């Protein structure tokens, strides 16, 4: 079977990232041009390091008594190739934006869930497998989403008709909720302000009240309608994002969960805990009139004849919030970037909307998050980013990175 030629893995814009080369021996050596590009996505079949990506998720596609003879094991056959949805140019954009940081970025089409760029850092080359990096931080690492999760809280509060963007909230520096103390960043007392402004400035005190008003059943149900609990990806592996069993939640737990911090202590997992990919699916469903799409990364499969054997169809995971709700959420996210905590994602000449977040992790470090879309009117791309601080002060980086990736990718599209 080592005399059987495996198919190629190609990008949407025709860049071959994996291919088989017949050696004088007869056997084929798996080669990888542009080694280092989209490593986690392209993947590998390694005794030592395991399996990952397309090499393994499309393994069988890539892989008479003519069958006995090893000498004819090639004349008879060749494996079918896989054309990804990844666009090599957008992929380089994301990879360059991650240089010198650990974290990840996903760029997707909101109307279909097609993943156009997917990158994790640090990365590696296939050549190195011959000798942290291996974790795919887009899909197989979980993180506290922090305030990026407030997009869900907000969408739920509006969709259930429990609040509006102009409804005022008290946003004090600290407040006591269910026996515990919720606090705004730097205990900033913002006074009484509309929900749009609490969202823009990312007040934990205000969003925690929305959380408590919604209740645990509503917060979980809406998180799940956005994809939590699903192994996202029609043709790639994502670890499901997690929420607790609502019945086990406490009011304080619910308060922080509504701001993206998981503090639960119970049999079911603490939440929320998200993947970067799940964050993208939320941004996309909001940009997409509330319709959630199951992301995908294979466009089509080709026979060795350079012929189309199948094409992926975009598929919905359901409608998480109504169109009217999504339009209000989009307007709120535009405010974050225009006058709130996401001002760093602004790029002159383009209109960008999103939501930021920052979350403390182990050893006093923190992570920076950004989800968003562009252009504001008729969005054609969505971005999700995490920049892990790991000692460095990365406050605001997710948003700077997100806006720049969005703008560059839009130019690529033009
Ligand atoms: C949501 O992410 C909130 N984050 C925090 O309150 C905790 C935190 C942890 C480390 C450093 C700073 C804050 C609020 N939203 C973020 C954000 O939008 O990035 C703020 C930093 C604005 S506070």
């Amino acid at each position: 079977s080592a005399y059987v030629q495996r198919g190629a893995i190609i990008t949407s814009d025709g860049v071959t990232l994996a291919e088989s080369v017949k050696q004088d021996d007869g056997t084929y050596v798996r080669n990888y041009p542009h080694d280092g590009m989209a490593s986690h996505t392209v993947g590998y079949i390694s005794t030592q390091y395991g399996t990952a990506g397309i090499e393994s998720s499309m393994n069988e596609t890539l892989t008479d008594w003519r069958s006995a003879l090893y000498s004819m094991a090639g004349i008879n056959t060749t494996g079918s190739s896989v054309v990804l949805t990844i666009n090599s140019q957008m992929q380089a954009v994301a990879e360059a934006a991650l240089q010198g940081y650990s974290g990840s970025i996903v760029v997707m089409d909101p109307s279909t869930g097609a993943v156009l760029a997917k990158a994790s850092s640090p990365s590696y080359t296939h050549a190195e497998l011959g000798t942290s990096q291996l974790v795919d931080r887009t899909t197989q690492a979980l993180y506290s989403p922090g305030s990026s999760f407030k997009t869900v809280t907000l969408a739920a509060g509006i969709d259930t008709h429990k609040t509006t963007l102009d409804t005022t909230y008290s946003a004090p520096g600290t407040m006591e909720i269910g026996g515990g103390t919720i606090h705004n960043y730097a205990n900033e007392d913002m006074g009484t302000i509309p929900l749009r402004e609490a969202f823009a400035r990312s007040s934990n005190t205000a969003l925690a009240q929305l959380g408590v008003a919604l209740g645990a059943d509503n917060l979980v149900s809406y998180a799940r309608a956005f994809g939590y609990g699903t192994a996202l990806g029609q043709d790639f592996s994502t670890t499901p994002s997690l929420m607790p069993n609502p019945a086990e939640m406490t009011t304080w737990e619910l308060a922080w969960a509504s701001c993206g911090l998981p503090v639960g202590e119970h049999a079911s997992p603490a939440g929320p805990q998200t993947t970067v990919m799940q964050n993208a699916v939320i941004a996309a469903a909001i940009a997409n009139g509330g319709v959630v799409m199951n992301p995908y990364i294979v466009d089509r499969v080709l026979s060795p004849e350079g012929a189309v054997v199948s094409t992926t169809s975009p598929k919905s995971l359901g409608q998480a919030v109504s169109a009217d709700t999504a339009a209000q959420v989009r307007e709120a996210m535009l405010g974050v970037v225009e006058s709130g905590t996401g001002m760093g994602a602004r790029v002159p000449g383009v209109k960008i909307a999103g939501k930021t977040g920052t979350a403390d992790v182990e050893n006093g470090n923190f992570n920076s998050f950004f989800i968003g879309f562009a252009p504001y009117d008729h969005p054609t791309l969505v971005v999700s980013v995490v920049i892990e601080g790991n000692g460095e002060n990365v406050l605001g980086y997710g948003a700077q990175v997100g806006g720049r990736v969005l703008a560059q990718c839009l130019n690529i599209q033009a």
